[PDB]
């Protein structure tokens, strides 16, 4: 006897899902539903086709494969690398994604919110622990969706102006799977009328791409961007960049000139021959530069993210974007010398000068310098604490800091509802050393809800302010607000503008409201810094 | 002699003086005014070192102050104490190479430590003679003996045109030379202990002070010094042989003087004096303020490299060294070159008001210096606020040509051996009659120092009395040991020594010393290493 409850037709055909079990109770869960012909053989590099029809019930009770990816050896059985890995067989046929729906489905239409992960545009799976979408599902009656997308070669690796490796392909599975909900969330009590992109870093910047890319603009109609941007030094490469990659890989994996011989030697590689060189195609020695990534091609981003977060219209948008309190400090033991998460890291000022370079591979020896200059505490230049603390302030203000603030500032000036926020707390159970702080992506346990699970052993406070957090996201899913219709004791948090700049604190204290998201410092970065950079 | 008072009779080198007995409110003093100490560089002699005053016959009257060196005038606001109290009060005259002294009356039984003033006043105006710097008060009170100079200045103390016998430039360095080895000889004939010699100077005076620490012929003249607001360091108080030498050749144009430096320098010698004057703002490459016309050259002579290379590669183990700045260093030049600034008004401006002003405030600023500038003094969060413009401003002047060198000075001289002490003078006389907008404006605590409050008929409240009161007593305990603080008082805060370690400077306010950490440490970072960095590359 089955459970109609589980029992779902899709325009694919039918679906049987499973009854997962939530804190509060009972939740439907649609796993690995496939959203695309599988991208193996000749499909590798190419853009996703939509899955063909099937017979009979698919079964959706279990998560599919993870796409191709390199995975972390950094640190071997640590819990702070490993809940990032894969936790599925990794495959190229892994164009899949993810409904959690409460139980029994929703009665009216409800709002839908739509997981992007992050994970350098080389990494990441939907179906990662931190990216449950259980919790928001059963307390918040909320209809999530993850998907998973090709990343590394396998999702972005381009031949600029080519048919067979056109670039953004990993884009175009998520916006395949955007598609797909439209057409078929209505099926699971989702309303197609209220969707909300949410996603953390590459996929954070990801959400940005689709609001600069108009195709994807009729299939969301509300975003959240976390810890990322389309604009920036590490989300995308020009054509020119793209194509040097390509090439400098076919050559390490002995590949073949023109592009359709080189991408049908590169079709012939098995996937881990293609990731044992990925890392081997940048130009300098870096943190926080990632092989494969979107490229400005002319075609999904019209112009680069800079030129059109400067010239678009986004009167009709309204964004949620924010930062953790230390978004750098993960990215220094992973490739600066002296780090560690073994010790405290204290550092000498070579070491600091030494890390700029890594940290900022772009800049001169004198965009370095005003960078080592403005980063010093002058009342203790020598000091290996404050060295070591600007270090990572460097990594986290040039790559996510500085870039929210300039993106903010645009989506408000040219018509958006923009809401900004600092994520401050750090999880008790945080395995990183205390010197990293809030680290980029250890907001979104919070977010998702998982402190509500007793097993997990959040304190009583993280429980209450997952609650919170939840709360904010699904009230901004719904209203465009994150506002809630009725705390009126907890601070109004205000839309973010560029005459009062206006922030709040997410942290176990009550919204705290802040001005100015590090004003100086991103001056530095965003005005000052280009004009060094374009007269060098 | 014979119905004089025999307290007042004294003899130096060039032979006898007749001085005068001063009433300070504590009781009597000893004046020596107007003593020559070189002969008059006139006619021939203009333009050219100091010659050291040849004797005399008979007693000469040392009873008022001599003729003040030939200068400009500033004419701009008549009847306003701001701008006319540092104005000339005797007749100008280029026959103004004379000095005073003041001391307790009766003299001095024991050898006592000598405080000598150097006045400011950009290098071309300035006169020991003002009434801020009369030092009565110091004689009275602390028992000091304060002698003050009188230099040439503008074209007649500093064109130059190096290389040449007839105008070497630095000659008003030289004038400050000649008097400081005229106290060598004569000071003890005062009750002055010539053992014991400490130069004090505001402003283009402290540049001056500085230039004596840094030149190897004046070394010998003194032991301690005391730079208020200014340093030989830092963008305005040299320029190079090239600068010196195109300023002069323009100004000698302006006044008739054509193409050989020895017609064109025997030309500007049958110029009147004031032909001179009309002509000296004229010849400055660009529209600016904090600039002077003519001012020490680095001429490989009186000072054998520019300062910053002397002040980075000096030996400053054997001095004791007192260094500071006033709250709003640059906010009076605002009002003298700035559109937007006025005395008048709120002086409220624009941000197009303020990167116009950054252009004239720091005349030397390529586009993206100055665009650097901009952007490190902007408030991001009120970026069009007409009162942080202001403010941001006054702070561009003041750290620029002030703070900033000085806070490198403090640094390079701690660094090198030497004994540093360090203040911010942040009160503001209650009977300024500048704008409050402008706050502490450069050379104001000046008259506290000296001790003026301390006449009840000038109208300073008890507290400004008290606080010039312990001011005197930092500056005579600074001579008198190389230590301001008094060693038997040890209740009141103590003044820590400058280091670069700690960077320990305190507040001259009326509340008791408080110690502070980093003399403006990250702005003076921008204006110290990067801003330099800005220009040697591009
Ligand atoms: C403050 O005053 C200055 C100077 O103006 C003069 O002094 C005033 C007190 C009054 O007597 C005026 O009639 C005088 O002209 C003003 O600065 C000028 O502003 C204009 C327009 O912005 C500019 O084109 C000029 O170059 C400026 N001139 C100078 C000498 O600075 C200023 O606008 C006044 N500020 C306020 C807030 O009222
Ligand atoms: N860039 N890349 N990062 C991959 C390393 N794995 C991590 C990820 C995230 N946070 C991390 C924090 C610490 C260590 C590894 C992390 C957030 C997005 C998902 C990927
Ligand atoms: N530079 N120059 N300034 C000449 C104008 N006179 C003034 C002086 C000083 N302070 C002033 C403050 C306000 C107005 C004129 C001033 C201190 C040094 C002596 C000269
Ligand atoms: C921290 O560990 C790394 C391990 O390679 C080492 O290089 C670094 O010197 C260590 N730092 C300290 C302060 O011990
Ligand atoms: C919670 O703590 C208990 C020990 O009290 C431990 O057995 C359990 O495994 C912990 N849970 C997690 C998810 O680490
Ligand atoms: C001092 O105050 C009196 C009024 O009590 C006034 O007439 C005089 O002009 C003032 N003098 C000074 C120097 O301010
Ligand atoms: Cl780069």
């Amino acid at each position: 006897r089955e459970d109609p409850q589980l029992l779902v037709r899709v325009r694919g055909g039918q679906l049987r899902g499973i009854r997962l079990k939530a804190p509060g109770g009972p939740v439907s869960a649609f796993l690995g539903i496939p959203f695309a012909e599988p991208p193996v053989g000749s499909r590798r590099f190419m853009p996703p086709e939509p899955k063909r029809p099937w017979s009979g019930v698919l079964d959706a009770t279990t998560f599919q494969n993870v796409c191709y990816q390199y995975v972390d050896t950094l640190y071997p059985g640590f819990e702070g690398t490993e809940m990032w890995n894969p936790n599925r067989e990794l495959s190229e046929d892994c164009l899949y994604l993810n409904v959690w729906t409460p139980y029994p489905r929703p009665a009216s239409p409800t709002p839908v919110l739509i997981w992007i992960y992050g994970g350098g545009f080389y990494s990441g799976a939907a179906s990662l622990d931190v990216y449950d979408g259980r919790f928001l599902a059963q307390v918040e009656g909320a209809v999530l969706v993850s998907m998973n997308y090709r990343v590394g070669t396998f999702g972005f690796l381009a031949l600029p102006g080519s048919r067979e490796a056109p670039g953004n392909v990993g884009l175009l599975d998520q916006r395949l799977a955007l598609q797909w909900v439209q057409e078929n969330i209505a099926a699971f009590g989702g309303d197609p009328m209220s969707v909300t992109l949410f996603g953390e870093s590459a996929g954070a910047a990801s959400v940005g791409m689709h609001i600069l890319s108009l195709p994807s603009r009729s299939l969301f109609h509300r975003a959240v961007l976390q810890s990322g941007t389309p604009n920036g030094p590490w989300a995308t490469v020009s054509a020119g960049e793209a194509r040097r990659r390509a090439t400098l890989l076919a050559r390490l994996v002995g590949c073949p000139g023109n592009d359709t011989e080189l991408i049908a030697c590169l079709r012939t590689r098995p996937a881990q021959d293609l990731v044992d060189h990925e890392w081997h195609v940048l130009p300098q020695e870096s943190i926080f530069r990632f092989s494969f990534v979107p490229v400005v091609d002319g075609d999904f981003l019209s112009d680069t993210p800079e030129a059109l977060i400067n010239t678009g219209d986004f009167q009709d948008l309204q964004v949620l974007v924010g930062v953790v309190k230390d978004e750098g400090s993960y990215f220094l033991v992973y490739g600066v010398p002296g780090f560690s998460k073994d010790n405290e890291s204290l550092i000498s000022r070579a070491q600091f000068l030494a890390g700029v370079r890594i940290g900022v591979p772009q800049a001169s020896d004198l965009a370095a310098e005003a960078v080592v200059l403005h980063y010093t505490d002058w009342l203790h230049p020598e000091d290996p604490t404050h060295l070591r603390d600007a270090m990572s302030a460097v990594v986290g203000d040039h790559n996510v800091v500085c870039p929210v603030a300039q993106l903010a500032g645009r989506l408000a000036a040219q018509g958006a509802r923009v809401y900004a926020y600092i994520f401050e707390h750090r999880a008790s159970t945080l395995t990183w050393p205390l010197w990293m702080g809030v680290p980029h992506g250890y907001e979104i346990e919070f977010i998702f809800g998982l402190p509500l699970d007793p097993s997990l052993n959040y304190t009583t406070e993280e429980r209450i302010f997952a609650q919170r957090l939840m709360k904010y996201w699904t009230n901004f899913a719904r209203t465009g607000d994150p506002n809630d219709p009725r705390d009126s004791k907890s601070p109004q948090w205000p839309p973010y503008t560029t005459a009062a700049q206006q922030y709040v604190s997410l942290n176990l204290k009550p919204l705290e409201v802040r001005r100015g998201l590090r004003a100086q410092t991103c001056a530095f970065w965003n005005r000052f810094l280009p004009k060094l950079l374009s007269a060098t």
